[PDB]
This record gives structure tokens, C-alpha cells and sequence, in this order.
């Protein structure tokens, strides 16, 4: 599972 980006 991977965090989103902003």
C-alpha cells in the first residue's frame, strides 16, 4: 500500500 502525493 502506497501513500498518495500532494
Amino acid at each position: 500500500q502506497v501513500g498518495g502525493v500532494v
